[PDB]
């Protein structure tokens, strides 16, 4: 079979080919119809090797997979159902209390796997395996956009985590501010502005000069645009107001420190960025003290598991079907592939196709 | 009555006398039994007039107090209960939404007063005065000591909020770690070594040379003293362990910044200092990623309201009595209150005695 991998030496992903994967017990055998590209993805791209199977010449890519089960072999899966994989398997050492206790979303660096990132191989090939236990039903009609699921539900996790740390008093928010305007923070402020809570003033933060097309998708959803350059994240509060909730989604280190400045009291942040080291001055004296006497919260959250991936259909079915329209940028098929790797401003999101159901 | 008050233009605390207050529609009178003195009052002494309450030449010290019901006048109190009141009540502009929905200890600033330390003065008087829904009845043999129950609510309020962030997940810590050994990092050490989520290895952190009163408080607590100076708190994890928990109560902003590298995968560190503006080099790359990568949570806490006095008469009844014999190192009579206000090394927890019961 056919996939799409990043191998030492070459820039970019190339096309190899590979035996098909036999299922081994528990597994079941999926045919991929749809594999997703985001931030993450170039960012393996960008990087070493180091992230290769053990002693493989290559990475597979995409974690953001929909495919069809085209062999049950013995799960309680059947023949023709719509899944999506999630992203951790257990490492080299086998398995762990992670594991065990059903939420390898927590496990620390090290103690795990993520398929198309780090130690094993991803979802752009015609055919995977996965444990029955980490492939998630979707609805049937969810299959076109089913490559969604895996970034709805890393934020699903994100604000469970986040609501989670407010849960202690009666926390009734009315602001969020989304800081990025990538299809990680763009799926995000759609998200929220059909979340449970109730928002009713939403912002999302970018560095784009109109015509842009995020900027676009931002307003259309009745959001403000917050550009960086003009305002930056500290001096949100005066130009526009404090945010009850804010979601970092740049990986700009900058934004963490500032969140703090940006929210209301009470309020918290997520952070789902994963920057590099950086260095500059702080005012952590501020930084503390704001924490401190208004009661916030920065929680910081990576991955997502099953809970979050059935979470995240109920919200796809929430999405108003523009968003969806203007979210993604481009669906290539695998004989044209690698369009889906462009990372200019008119990109937002992209997938690759394998099949059709 | 007497009161002990600091005025503009006195350096130290002084006795000022005042009429005995009236108990209003819905308070009490109370006859105060001990009041506390802890950082916190060191640094209204230390500060401005500018939290006198309006329009008056003084504050009257104390928001660590118990005493007895000398008039319960139109509540449903009796003469002769222990109580605690709590120290936050409303400001000029009277109620709102944070103390009508019983949580002004969620109130930003200029939303509420503290007694004794902004807007609104204290009780280090004779007799005071407060709403019976501020009073918070205790055990009648936690008299002699009820001035820690306010200081051990802090403490319940902040666990409580801590806790809660990790609530999204099965979290199951082993190590703790206090930083500061002033009277709330030590109260706090010895709730920790009692709390149900039951610590295995606790550590504190504090910068003393032997002998020192507080060493020998935290290893006879069967702790392990952390001397920065030797070790700062990114250096913790390899000297010591990584920690599931860190509560932090030093006021020393590198201390937020280093608590996320300290912290263990999935860990939550409790924020209570209140600092300075401090700016100097941070590598922020390193916090924002480190929070995110491993599922890290700072959460900042201020102030308690009734429950967590009323969880604190519990955690009291569970803490040794050495442990509570050595903290308090000087109750004073009113007679010879000054030495109340020490600030030596050997000088833990204080309190002013008014009067017995
Ligand atoms: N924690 C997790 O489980 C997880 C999962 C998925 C993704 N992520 C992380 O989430 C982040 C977003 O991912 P993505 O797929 O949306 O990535 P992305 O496509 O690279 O988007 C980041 C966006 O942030 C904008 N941005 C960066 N710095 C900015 C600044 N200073 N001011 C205003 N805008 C700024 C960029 O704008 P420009 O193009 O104009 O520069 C870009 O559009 C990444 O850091 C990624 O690694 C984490
Ligand atoms: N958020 C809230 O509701 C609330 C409530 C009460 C108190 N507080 C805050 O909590 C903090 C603790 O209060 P407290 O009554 O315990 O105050 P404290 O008596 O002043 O104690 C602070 C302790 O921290 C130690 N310390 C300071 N910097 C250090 C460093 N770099 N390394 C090691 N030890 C260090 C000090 O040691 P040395 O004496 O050796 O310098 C001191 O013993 C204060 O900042 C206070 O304002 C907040
Ligand atoms: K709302
Ligand atoms: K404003
Ligand atoms: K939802
Ligand atoms: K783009
Ligand atoms: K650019
Ligand atoms: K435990
Ligand atoms: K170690
Ligand atoms: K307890
Ligand atoms: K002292
Ligand atoms: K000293
Ligand atoms: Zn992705
Ligand atoms: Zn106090």
């Amino acid at each position: 079979m056919k996939a799409i991998a990043v191998k030492r030496g070459e820039d970019r992903p190339v096309v190899i080919e590979k035996p098909r994967p036999e299922p081994e017990s528990g597994e079941a055998l999926v045919r991929t119809l749809r594999v997703g590209v985001c931030g993450t993805d170039h960012e393996v791209i960008a990087g070493g090797h180091g992230g290769f199977p053990e002693g493989e010449d290559h990475l597979v890519l995409g974690h953001e997979a929909v495919g069809v089960v085209v062999d049950p072999n013995d799960t309680e899966l059947e023949e023709g159902d719509i899944v999506v994989p999630t992203v951790r398997r257990p490492p080299a050492s086998g398995t762990n209390e992670y594991f065990e206790r059903d939420q390898p979303d927590m496990a620390p660096d090290g103690m795990y796997f993520e398929r198309g990132i780090v130690g094993a191989h991803g979802y752009m090939s015609e055919f995977f395996t996965s444990p029955e236990k980490y492939l998630v039903r979707i609805p049937r009609s969810q299959a076109e956009l089913g490559f969604l699921i895996e970034p709805i539900s890393i934020t699903e996790k994100a604000l469970e985590h986040a609501y989670a740390s407010r849960s202690a008093f009666d926390w009734d928010p009315s602001s969020a501010f989304v800081l990025g305007n990538g299809s990680l923070g763009l799926l995000t402020l759609a998200m929220l502005k059909v979340d449970d809570k109730g928002y009713e003033n939403l912002y999302c933060l970018g560095r784009r000069d109109r015509p842009d097309p995020t900027i676009d998708i931002i307003e259309e959803l009745d959001a403000t645009y917050v550009d960086s350059r003009q305002t930056p994240v500290e001096d949100v509060p005066d130009v526009y107001e404090q945010m009850d909730f804010i979601y970092e989604a740049t990986g700009f280190p900058k934004h963490a420190i500032q969140s703090v400045q940006a929210l209301a009291p009470n309020g918290v942040g997520a952070l789902l960025g994963v920057p590099s080291d950086w260095a500059f001055e702080v005012d952590a004296g501020a930084f503390h003290r704001e924490m401190v006497l208004h009661n916030k919260a920065l929680v910081g959250s990576v991955n997502s598991h099953v809970e979050h991936f059935e979470a995240a259909t109920v919200t796809f079915t929430k999405l108003p079907k523009w968003f969806l329209e203007d979210l993604v940028t481009g669906v290539h098929p695998l004989s044209e592939f690698e369009a889906a790797f462009d990372d200019d401003d008119t990109t937002i999101k992209t997938a690759i196709e394998f099949s059709t159901v």
